[PDB]
Protein backbone atom coordinates (compact mmCIF):
# COMPACT_ATOMS: atom_id res chain seq x y z
CA UNK A 1 0.00 0.00 0.00
CA UNK A 2 1.13 3.54 -0.80
CA UNK A 3 2.32 5.53 2.16
CA UNK A 4 -0.14 8.37 1.84
CA UNK A 5 -3.02 5.87 1.66
CA UNK A 6 -1.70 4.05 4.75
CA UNK A 7 -1.56 7.35 6.60
CA UNK A 8 -5.02 8.26 5.32
CA UNK A 9 -6.53 5.04 6.69
CA UNK A 10 -4.87 5.36 10.10
CA UNK A 11 -5.93 8.92 10.35
CA UNK A 12 -9.58 8.19 9.37
CA UNK A 13 -10.16 5.17 11.65
CA UNK A 14 -9.17 7.24 14.62
CA UNK A 15 -10.54 10.67 14.00
CA UNK A 16 -14.05 9.54 13.02
CA UNK A 17 -14.56 7.42 16.16
CA UNK A 18 -15.83 10.30 18.37
CA UNK A 19 -18.21 12.01 15.91
CA UNK A 20 -20.98 9.40 15.97
CA UNK A 21 -23.30 12.24 16.90
CA UNK A 22 -22.12 15.20 14.83
CA UNK A 23 -21.64 16.44 11.32
CA UNK A 24 -18.10 15.49 10.34
CA UNK A 25 -15.81 16.99 7.68
CA UNK A 26 -12.12 16.39 6.96
CA UNK A 27 -9.34 16.56 4.33
CA UNK A 28 -6.65 13.91 5.07
CA UNK A 29 -4.02 15.12 2.57
CA UNK A 30 -3.85 18.53 4.17
CA UNK A 31 -2.86 16.82 7.44
CA UNK A 32 -0.19 14.95 5.44
CA UNK A 33 1.20 18.12 3.80
CA UNK A 34 1.24 20.08 7.08
CA UNK A 35 2.88 17.27 9.05
CA UNK A 36 5.07 16.45 6.10
CA UNK A 37 6.35 19.97 5.73
CA UNK A 38 8.10 19.83 9.17
CA UNK A 39 9.99 16.70 8.19
CA UNK A 40 10.45 17.62 4.51
CA UNK A 41 11.92 21.00 5.41
CA UNK A 42 14.53 19.67 7.83
CA UNK A 43 12.63 21.27 10.74
CA UNK A 44 11.86 18.09 12.70
CA UNK A 45 14.83 16.09 13.87
CA UNK A 46 15.77 13.06 15.90
CA UNK A 47 12.85 11.10 17.28
CA UNK A 48 10.42 13.94 16.43
CA UNK A 49 11.11 13.62 12.70
CA UNK A 50 11.30 9.85 12.99
CA UNK A 51 7.80 9.54 14.44
CA UNK A 52 6.46 11.66 11.59
CA UNK A 53 8.12 9.38 9.05
CA UNK A 54 6.77 6.21 10.64
CA UNK A 55 3.24 7.58 10.85
CA UNK A 56 3.71 8.57 7.23
CA UNK A 57 4.76 5.00 6.56
CA UNK A 58 7.97 6.04 4.68
CA UNK A 59 10.47 3.45 3.36
CA UNK A 60 13.42 5.35 4.73
CA UNK A 61 12.05 4.93 8.27
CA UNK A 62 10.89 1.32 7.81
CA UNK A 63 13.52 -0.19 10.06
CA UNK A 64 15.80 2.71 11.09
CA UNK A 65 16.03 6.47 11.38
CA UNK A 66 17.80 7.85 8.37
CA UNK A 67 17.47 11.55 8.71
CA UNK A 68 18.64 12.74 5.30
CA UNK A 69 16.95 10.01 3.30
CA UNK A 70 13.66 10.48 5.22
CA UNK A 71 13.60 14.21 4.63
CA UNK A 72 14.18 13.69 0.95
CA UNK A 73 11.54 10.98 0.61
CA UNK A 74 9.01 13.09 2.55
CA UNK A 75 9.69 16.25 0.59
CA UNK A 76 9.38 14.33 -2.67
CA UNK A 77 6.02 12.72 -1.72
CA UNK A 78 4.66 16.00 -0.43
CA UNK A 79 5.66 17.71 -3.67
CA UNK A 80 4.40 15.03 -5.96
CA UNK A 81 0.94 15.16 -4.29
CA UNK A 82 0.93 18.92 -4.21
CA UNK A 83 1.92 19.13 -7.90
CA UNK A 84 -0.75 16.62 -8.88
CA UNK A 85 -3.53 18.45 -7.04
CA UNK A 86 -2.67 22.09 -7.75
CA UNK A 87 -2.18 21.37 -11.45
CA UNK A 88 -5.96 21.00 -11.81
CA UNK A 89 -7.61 24.05 -13.32
CA UNK A 90 -11.07 25.50 -13.53
CA UNK A 91 -12.58 28.35 -15.56
CA UNK A 92 -14.77 30.69 -13.47
CA UNK A 93 -9.00 30.32 -14.49
CA UNK A 94 -8.35 29.11 -10.99
CA UNK A 95 -6.99 26.17 -9.09
CA UNK A 96 -9.61 23.58 -8.37
CA UNK A 97 -7.72 22.70 -5.18
CA UNK A 98 -6.02 25.18 -2.85
CA UNK A 99 -3.78 23.68 -0.20
CA UNK A 100 -2.57 26.00 2.55
CA UNK A 101 -0.39 25.49 5.59
CA UNK A 102 0.34 28.35 7.97
CA UNK A 103 3.16 27.85 10.44
CA UNK A 104 2.67 30.40 13.23
CA UNK A 105 5.71 30.87 15.51
CA UNK A 106 6.30 33.21 18.44
CA UNK A 107 8.52 36.14 17.32
CA UNK A 108 10.94 35.59 20.23
CA UNK A 109 12.21 32.39 18.56
CA UNK A 110 15.19 32.63 16.21
CA UNK A 111 14.61 30.92 12.89
CA UNK A 112 17.27 28.98 11.02
CA UNK A 113 17.94 30.51 7.59
CA UNK A 114 17.80 27.08 5.90
CA UNK A 115 14.29 26.48 7.25
CA UNK A 116 13.03 29.95 6.45
CA UNK A 117 14.27 29.48 2.91
CA UNK A 118 12.83 25.95 2.56
CA UNK A 119 9.35 27.25 3.56
CA UNK A 120 9.72 30.25 1.22
CA UNK A 121 10.70 27.90 -1.60
CA UNK A 122 7.57 25.92 -0.69
CA UNK A 123 4.46 26.87 -2.64
CA UNK A 124 1.67 25.87 -0.29
CA UNK A 125 3.59 26.60 2.95
CA UNK A 126 3.96 29.89 4.78
CA UNK A 127 5.90 30.84 7.89
CA UNK A 128 4.54 33.73 9.93
CA UNK A 129 6.08 35.06 13.07
CA UNK A 130 3.59 36.36 15.54
CA UNK A 131 3.37 37.78 19.04
CA UNK A 132 1.69 35.04 21.08
CA UNK A 133 2.14 37.19 24.21
CA UNK A 134 -0.44 39.68 22.97
CA UNK A 135 -3.42 37.32 22.55
CA UNK A 136 -5.65 39.76 20.67
CA UNK A 137 -3.14 40.72 17.97
CA UNK A 138 -2.00 37.10 17.53
CA UNK A 139 -5.61 36.01 17.12
CA UNK A 140 -6.12 38.78 14.50
CA UNK A 141 -3.07 37.78 12.43
CA UNK A 142 -4.17 34.17 12.26
CA UNK A 143 -7.85 34.94 11.54
CA UNK A 144 -6.65 37.18 8.74
CA UNK A 145 -4.47 34.51 7.23
CA UNK A 146 -7.30 32.02 7.33
CA UNK A 147 -9.77 34.52 5.89
CA UNK A 148 -7.30 35.11 3.03
CA UNK A 149 -7.12 31.40 2.18
CA UNK A 150 -10.83 30.59 2.44
CA UNK A 151 -11.84 33.36 0.05
CA UNK A 152 -13.85 34.75 2.97
CA UNK A 153 -15.76 31.56 3.86
CA UNK A 154 -13.53 30.87 6.93
CA UNK A 155 -3.82 30.80 25.07
CA UNK A 156 -0.75 32.35 26.63
CA UNK A 157 2.72 30.84 26.65
CA UNK A 158 1.98 29.57 23.15
CA UNK A 159 5.11 28.72 21.14
CA UNK A 160 3.74 27.45 17.83
CA UNK A 161 0.50 26.84 16.01
CA UNK A 162 -0.05 24.95 12.75
CA UNK A 163 -3.15 25.71 10.66
CA UNK A 164 -4.26 23.69 7.62
CA UNK A 165 -6.77 24.95 5.04
CA UNK A 166 -8.03 22.83 2.18
CA UNK A 167 -10.09 24.67 -0.37
CA UNK A 168 -11.85 22.82 -3.16
CA UNK A 169 -13.91 24.68 -5.76
CA UNK A 170 -15.58 23.70 -9.03
CA UNK A 171 -18.85 23.80 -11.00
CA UNK A 172 -20.88 20.65 -11.58
CA UNK A 173 -20.29 19.05 -14.91
CA UNK A 174 -24.16 19.15 -14.96
CA UNK A 175 -25.60 21.82 -12.60
CA UNK A 176 -29.01 21.76 -10.94
CA UNK A 177 -31.65 24.17 -12.20
CA UNK A 178 -32.63 26.41 -9.21
CA UNK A 179 -36.28 26.58 -10.34
CA UNK A 180 -36.37 22.93 -9.43
CA UNK A 181 -35.10 23.59 -5.96
CA UNK A 182 -37.86 23.37 -3.35
CA UNK A 183 -38.51 22.99 0.41
CA UNK A 184 -38.63 19.38 1.55
CA UNK A 185 -38.46 17.40 4.80
CA UNK A 186 -35.14 15.95 5.95
CA UNK A 187 -35.21 13.15 8.49
CA UNK A 188 -32.49 13.55 11.13
CA UNK A 189 -33.85 11.12 13.76
CA UNK A 190 -37.26 10.00 15.14
CA UNK A 191 -37.54 13.13 17.23
CA UNK A 192 -36.08 15.44 14.56
CA UNK A 193 -37.11 16.55 11.08
CA UNK A 194 -36.10 19.72 9.34
CA UNK A 195 -36.95 21.57 6.21
CA UNK A 196 -34.14 21.90 3.70
CA UNK A 197 -33.72 23.49 0.31
CA UNK A 198 -33.88 20.35 -1.85
CA UNK A 199 -32.17 20.36 -5.27
CA UNK A 200 -33.55 17.98 -7.81
CA UNK A 201 -32.47 16.63 -11.16
CA UNK A 202 -32.91 13.69 -13.48
CA UNK A 203 -29.78 12.62 -15.22
CA UNK A 204 -27.24 10.07 -16.24
CA UNK A 205 -24.77 9.18 -13.55
CA UNK A 206 -22.77 6.35 -12.03
CA UNK A 207 -24.78 4.43 -9.50
CA UNK A 208 -24.71 1.22 -7.53
CA UNK A 209 -26.74 -0.56 -4.85
CA UNK A 210 -24.92 -2.52 -2.17
CA UNK A 211 -27.61 -4.51 -0.42
CA UNK A 212 -25.27 -6.45 1.82
CA UNK A 213 -23.54 -3.33 3.16
CA UNK A 214 -26.91 -1.61 3.37
CA UNK A 215 -26.26 1.40 1.09
CA UNK A 216 -26.37 2.79 -2.45
CA UNK A 217 -24.02 5.23 -4.14
CA UNK A 218 -24.03 7.83 -6.89
CA UNK A 219 -21.08 9.68 -8.35
CA UNK A 220 -21.76 13.16 -9.65
CA UNK A 221 -18.81 14.55 -11.61
CA UNK A 222 -17.40 18.02 -11.23
CA UNK A 223 -16.59 20.04 -14.27
CA UNK A 224 -12.98 19.05 -14.06
CA UNK A 225 -13.96 15.42 -14.22
CA UNK A 226 -10.95 14.08 -12.36
CA UNK A 227 -13.00 15.02 -9.27
CA UNK A 228 -16.46 13.64 -8.45
CA UNK A 229 -18.93 14.05 -5.59
CA UNK A 230 -19.73 10.64 -4.14
CA UNK A 231 -22.89 10.25 -2.01
CA UNK A 232 -23.34 7.20 0.14
CA UNK A 233 -26.99 6.75 1.08
CA UNK A 234 -28.12 4.11 3.58
CA UNK A 235 -30.99 1.97 2.30
CA UNK A 236 -33.22 2.96 5.20
CA UNK A 237 -33.55 6.10 7.23
CA UNK A 238 -32.71 4.93 10.74
CA UNK A 239 -29.08 3.70 10.45
CA UNK A 240 -25.86 4.61 8.64
CA UNK A 241 -25.22 0.87 8.07
CA UNK A 242 -21.91 0.06 6.30
CA UNK A 243 -21.61 3.68 5.23
CA UNK A 244 -19.45 4.30 8.31
CA UNK A 245 -16.90 1.77 7.13
CA UNK A 246 -16.29 3.90 3.98
CA UNK A 247 -15.96 7.07 6.07
CA UNK A 248 -13.47 5.44 8.48
CA UNK A 249 -11.60 3.72 5.61
CA UNK A 250 -12.13 0.09 6.72
CA UNK A 251 -13.87 -0.30 3.39
CA UNK A 252 -11.97 0.97 0.35
CA UNK A 253 -13.92 3.66 -1.50
CA UNK A 254 -12.20 3.16 -4.86
CA UNK A 255 -13.35 -0.49 -4.90
CA UNK A 256 -16.94 0.77 -4.66
CA UNK A 257 -16.49 3.61 -7.10
CA UNK A 258 -15.03 1.17 -9.68
CA UNK A 259 -18.26 -0.88 -9.58
CA UNK A 260 -20.82 1.84 -10.25
CA UNK A 261 -22.73 1.76 -13.61
CA UNK A 262 -24.24 4.54 -15.78
CA UNK A 263 -27.88 4.89 -14.93
CA UNK A 264 -30.70 7.37 -15.17
CA UNK A 265 -31.31 8.80 -11.75
CA UNK A 266 -33.88 10.96 -10.11
CA UNK A 267 -31.57 12.76 -7.69
CA UNK A 268 -32.63 14.92 -4.77
CA UNK A 269 -29.96 16.55 -2.77
CA UNK A 270 -30.04 19.22 -0.04
CA UNK A 271 -28.14 22.45 -0.58
CA UNK A 272 -25.94 23.02 2.47
CA UNK A 273 -22.71 24.30 3.81
CA UNK A 274 -20.60 22.72 6.54
CA UNK A 275 -17.86 24.55 8.36
CA UNK A 276 -15.62 23.08 10.99
CA UNK A 277 -12.38 23.35 12.93
CA UNK A 278 -10.56 20.20 13.97
CA UNK A 279 -7.97 19.92 16.73
CA UNK A 280 -5.80 17.15 15.36
CA UNK A 281 -3.27 16.91 18.19
CA UNK A 282 -5.02 13.99 20.05
CA UNK A 283 -5.62 11.95 16.87
CA UNK A 284 -2.01 12.57 15.76
CA UNK A 285 -0.72 11.51 19.17
CA UNK A 286 -2.88 8.45 18.91
CA UNK A 287 -1.38 7.48 15.53
CA UNK A 288 2.23 7.90 16.58
CA UNK A 289 3.18 11.59 16.44
CA UNK A 290 4.04 12.46 20.03
CA UNK A 291 7.37 14.28 20.54
CA UNK A 292 6.26 17.14 18.28
CA UNK A 293 3.65 18.10 20.90
CA UNK A 294 5.79 17.93 23.99
CA UNK A 295 8.05 20.68 25.46
CA UNK A 296 10.55 18.13 26.78
CA UNK A 297 10.90 15.67 23.93
CA UNK A 298 10.38 18.08 20.99
CA UNK A 299 13.30 18.27 18.56
CA UNK A 300 12.72 21.21 16.15
CA UNK A 301 16.38 22.13 16.01
CA UNK A 302 16.04 22.43 12.24
CA UNK A 303 13.74 25.41 12.85
CA UNK A 304 15.31 27.12 15.87
CA UNK A 305 18.41 26.87 18.10
CA UNK A 306 16.08 28.03 20.87
CA UNK A 307 15.03 24.82 22.60
CA UNK A 308 11.51 24.22 23.90
CA UNK A 309 9.94 25.00 20.52
CA UNK A 310 7.05 22.58 20.17
CA UNK A 311 3.64 22.56 18.56
CA UNK A 312 0.82 23.76 20.83
CA UNK A 313 -2.07 23.38 18.36
CA UNK A 314 -2.55 21.65 15.04
CA UNK A 315 -5.83 22.77 13.57
CA UNK A 316 -7.67 22.00 10.34
CA UNK A 317 -10.45 24.35 9.31
CA UNK A 318 -12.77 23.15 6.51
CA UNK A 319 -15.75 24.34 4.45
CA UNK A 320 -18.13 22.27 2.31
CA UNK A 321 -20.61 24.47 0.46
CA UNK A 322 -22.99 22.70 -1.97
CA UNK A 323 -25.45 24.53 -4.20
CA UNK A 324 -26.91 24.35 -7.75
CA UNK A 325 -23.74 25.68 -9.39
CA UNK A 326 -21.31 23.32 -7.68
CA UNK A 327 -19.02 23.05 -4.66
CA UNK A 328 -17.77 26.29 -3.11
CA UNK A 329 -19.21 27.75 -6.33
CA UNK A 330 -21.18 30.92 -7.13
CA UNK A 331 -23.61 31.99 -9.92
CA UNK A 332 -37.18 22.26 -18.76
CA UNK A 333 -38.21 19.10 -16.90
CA UNK A 334 -36.47 16.00 -18.25
CA UNK A 335 -38.31 13.89 -20.79
CA UNK A 336 -36.46 11.09 -18.96
CA UNK A 337 -38.10 8.47 -16.79
CA UNK A 338 -35.26 7.47 -14.42
CA UNK A 339 -34.63 3.82 -13.50
CA UNK A 340 -33.54 4.77 -9.95
CA UNK A 341 -34.60 7.18 -7.20
CA UNK A 342 -31.78 8.65 -5.17
CA UNK A 343 -33.45 10.95 -2.69
CA UNK A 344 -31.12 12.31 -0.03
CA UNK A 345 -33.71 12.75 2.74
CA UNK A 346 -31.85 11.35 5.78
CA UNK A 347 -28.17 11.35 7.05
CA UNK A 348 -25.56 10.43 4.49
CA UNK A 349 -21.85 10.12 3.90
CA UNK A 350 -20.20 11.96 1.04
CA UNK A 351 -16.77 12.46 -0.52
CA UNK A 352 -14.95 14.57 -3.00
CA UNK A 353 -13.28 11.63 -4.72
CA UNK A 354 -10.06 11.92 -6.77
CA UNK A 355 -10.15 9.64 -9.82
CA UNK A 356 -6.47 9.79 -10.45
CA UNK A 357 -5.28 9.24 -6.87
CA UNK A 358 -8.27 6.87 -6.45
CA UNK A 359 -8.96 8.21 -2.98
CA UNK A 360 -11.11 10.77 -1.27
CA UNK A 361 -9.56 14.13 -0.71
CA UNK A 362 -12.54 15.24 1.38
CA UNK A 363 -14.61 12.94 3.65
CA UNK A 364 -17.82 14.07 5.30
CA UNK A 365 -20.77 12.84 7.26
CA UNK A 366 -23.92 14.96 6.97
CA UNK A 367 -26.48 14.36 9.70
CA UNK A 368 -27.93 17.81 9.94
CA UNK A 369 -27.74 19.94 6.78
CA UNK A 370 -27.74 23.64 7.63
Amino acid sequence: ISSHKAFTHAYLSTVTADFGGDNFLTCPLGILFTLGILLGSGGAQGRTGYQIGKTMRLKSTSSSWNSSEAQQEMKSLYQELNNSLTSEKTFLEENVVRISTGIFVEKTYEVERRFNESIANDSEGELKQVDFSNRTSATVDINDWVDQQSNGLLPDDTAMILVNVFYFRDFWQSPFEPHYTRKEDFYISPDRQITVDMMTQEGVMKYGKFEDEGFEIVSKPLNNTRFTFVIVLPLEKWSLNGATELLNGNKVLSEYVKNLKETTVSLRLPKFTLKNTLDLVPTLKSIGVVDLFDPVKSDLSGITPNPNLYVNEFIQTNVLKLNESGIEATTPFSAIIPEVDFHVTHPFICFIYDQQLTMPIMAAKVMNPV
